[PDB]
């Protein structure tokens, strides 16, 4: 990704961007009570705990673009891909808007809690008042189409979050494109029954693990895999993806039947920002928050991983590449151990960086016991083996406790946490709850026990 040009807003006829200054985020009633070196993420240029420009830093993430047109091993990767889609007979027709708006089976109904987007955010309107789940209409929204049109710049946002010390100090914050609610409706009418194909097969097939339940995914995972795993994370994946990326994705979504429709990811790849008062062009990257943001990553990292295998090993049997991703996140597998170092050699004259799994410091190899998707390990059930479980770290657990954005979240966010932290062994978990009890909050919050978290979990497969 690179931004061809940035100046401001006023001179092109756009409005600023009222965005807040202050974190919402604030030491919890159990702050005290748990250890972590997390932080609010610089929301300002004014932040005192800046050590560098935040916007030279916000904006670094667009490293550029490596690469210009699609070549060979992406092709052969794009026939490859969409041969796979292509057996689970994917509708390709479009969705009504009614479903995109208020959901159906395998999609679920917009989230009302984020922005609205352009204009919208300068008018003021909101989703609460556009849409409403009961009456199921789409009278309003159908009419604000017609009115404002798709294709709508994107608002961007400082993510107000959690960041490691460094991620502050480095102005590392991560921002979030906000897509216009009518684009995220014409995509969801014109994508819809994709979406809803991904989220109801998460596996090997589509290579997604989007929409998935850890708790019972992780049991299939193990036996969709090849004998030999290989991983490794990428550093700014969305940001770094260069325009052809997304042209070899279109050339999927071609193949399957939705070439009529691929012109949307278009707008993901040239994309129009407003952030603050600045407004900016954007050629490459995939913007954060659009829908179908997460599923064209996923599909666009089968693409990635399927091209540096046929570059780096001719002869390679993609039929035996068996991997899952999540955006950027991955676990993958073949029947052959093969140089993640290499492949990351590779991937780098494809504009991605790519370093060992975890931040090892060095590509070790990969195993059950060592490998993590989505932050979890994989641990089999101490009584009943064939089970996995899908096991968060505590550290994780115990960073995310000690804030909070609503103290009238608190019970939600607590117990969330709890659904995440018994796979860790039944001790640890009486640990967790005993320090959360230790504190007025905790005592009065609803929290469930292990053997009812674990009794459930074996009844629920
Ligand atoms: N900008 C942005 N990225 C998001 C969001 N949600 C998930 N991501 C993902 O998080 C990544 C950014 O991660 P960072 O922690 O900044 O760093 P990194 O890319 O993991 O690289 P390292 O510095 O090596 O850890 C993006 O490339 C996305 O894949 C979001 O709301 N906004």
């Amino acid at each position: 990704g690179e931004i061809q040009w940035m100046r401001p807003s006023k001179e092109v006829g756009y409005p600023i961007i009222n965005a807040p200054s202050k974190t919402k985020l604030e030491p919890s009633a159990f702050h005290y009570v748990f250890e972590g070196v997390k932080e609010p993420a610089v929301l300002t240029k004014n932040d005192p705990r800046l050590k560098t420009d935040f916007e030279e830093a916000i904006f670094s993430k667009y490293v550029g673009n490596k690469i210009t047109e699609v070549d060979e091993y992406m092709k052969e990767a794009v026939d490859h891909y969409a041969g796979q889609l292509m057996s689970l007979d994917i509708n390709t027709e479009q969705m009504c808007l009614e479903d995109a708006m208020y959901g159906t089976d395998g999609l679920e109904a917009l989230d009302l809690s984020t922005s609205a987007g352009y204009p919208y955010v300068a008018m003021g309107k909101k989703k609460r008042d556009i849409l409403n789940k009961q009456t199921r209409d789409t009278k309003e929204m159908q009419k604000l189409l017609d009115t404002y049109g798709i294709n709508l710049p994107l608002v961007t946002y400082v993510k107000d979050e959690l960041r490691s010390k460094t991620k502050v100090e480095q102005g590392k914050s991560r921002l979030i494109e906000a897509s216009s609610l009518n684009d995220s409706v014409a995509m969801r009418m014109a994508f819809g029954n994709l979406y809803a194909a991904f989220h109801k097969n998460p596996g090997v097939i589509t290579g997604s693990a989007v929409g998935c339940d850890p708790d019972l995914f992780w049991s299939k995972i193990p036996v969709l895999m090849e004998e030999k795993l290989f991983a490794f994370d990428y550093t700014g994946y969305d940001a770094s993806l260069s325009p052809a990326w997304f042209e070899a994705l279109k050339m999927v979504l071609e193949k399957i039947g939705f070439g009529d429709r691929v012109d949307y990811i278009d707008y993901l790849n040239h994309s129009h920002h407003l952030y603050k008062n600045k407004t900016y062009c954007v050629k490459g990257g995939m913007p954060s928050g659009c829908s179908g943001t997460s599923i064209f990553n996923s599909m666009i990292n089968n693409l990635i991983i399927r091209t540096l295998l046929l570059k780096t090993y001719k002869g390679i049997d993609l039929d035996h590449l068996k991997m899952i991703a999540y955006g950027d996140d991955v676990i993958a597998s073949y029947p052959h151990e093969v140089d993640a170092s290499l492949l990351a050699q590779s991937g780098k004259d494809y504009g991605l960086t790519m370093t060992p799994a975890d931040k090892s410091a060095t590509f070790e190899t990969v195993t059950w016991e060592n490998v993590t998707f989505l932050k979890r390990f994989f641990r089999a059930d101490e009584k009943y083996p064939f089970l996995i479980h899908p096991v968060m770290p505590m550290k994780e657990i115990h960073e995310s406790i000690r804030w909070t954005k609503d103290p009238r979240n608190t019970q939600d966010h607590v117990r969330s946490l709890c659904l995440l932290a018994w796979h860790n062994g039944e001790e640890e978990y009486n640990k967790f709850l005993a320090k959360i009890r230790s504190v007025p909050i905790g005592r009065a919050l609803d929290l469930p026990e292990y053997s009812t978290l674990y009794d459930r979990w074996l009844d629920s497969f």
